């Protein structure tokens, strides 16, 4: 992908009109660029301009802004996909790349750093894994995170957890529950950064 998005994600919190987000061609051709926000594979989004022609090494600001066509919830986030398709202006190939939008209503209990630190984890029975759950109202992410026990470690198959819910994560390479076990993480905040954690089961 020559067409690079200026961040990880987008925090879109309610009070703003619009949010900006940056895309740079580091390649060296033109590209036909599409921008556009949906719910991961309607919308109360608009993303402007939704096709443009980015020059090499050159770059083009993308306006997202909320819509209410439909009202979000205002206890908690919503998250959306910013997606992002280039094309080389017969048959072409062409390439996608998403990142994850964080609709924030403003007033939240918290903080969403805190947010990680904040999950209960639990052994779920029998084929490892754990069962997370979230009770703020706050999306977590996760880089990488993992389970140890009597000094082997195993990772998990982390996933995002929505704000008010469960999930359930598998362990790598470990048959049942382990004795004494604890879990380690690196969930990430809303820069991009690592925000460390841990618990013990
Ligand atoms: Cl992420």
């Amino acid at each position: 992908m020559d067409i690079v998005i200026s961040g990880t994600r987008v925090i879109y919190k309610s009070d703003q009109k619009s949010v900006n987000v940056r895309l740079e061609n580091k390649g060296n051709n033109p590209l036909l660029v599409q921008s556009w926000l949906d719910t991961g594979d309607t919308v109360p989004f608009t993303a402007t301009p939704p096709v443009s022609r980015i020059d090499a090494k050159r770059g083009q600001t993308i306006k997202l802004m909320y819509t209410a066509s439909t009202s979000l919830p205002k206890d908690r986030e919503s998250v959306f996909w910013f997606n992002v398709l280039e094309v080389p202006p017969l048959l072409q190939l062409a390439f996608r790349t998403r990142i994850k939008l964080f609709y924030r209503p403003d007033g939240l209990k918290g903080n969403p750093s805190e947010a990680p630190l904040a999950l209960k984890w639990f052994w779920s029975g029998s084929k490892a894994s754990l069962r997370v759950t979230n009770p703020t109202p706050y999306y977590v992410s996760f880089s990488s995170g993992d389970l140890e026990a009597s000094g082997k470690r195993y990772p998990i198959d982390v996933k995002m957890i929505a704000p008010f819910s469960d999930e359930v994560m598998k362990v790598n390479g470990l048959n049942g529950k382990a004795n004494s076990a604890k879990v380690h993480f690196y969930a990430i905040n809303d820069f991009g950064g690592a925000i460390e954690g841990n618990a013990r089961l």
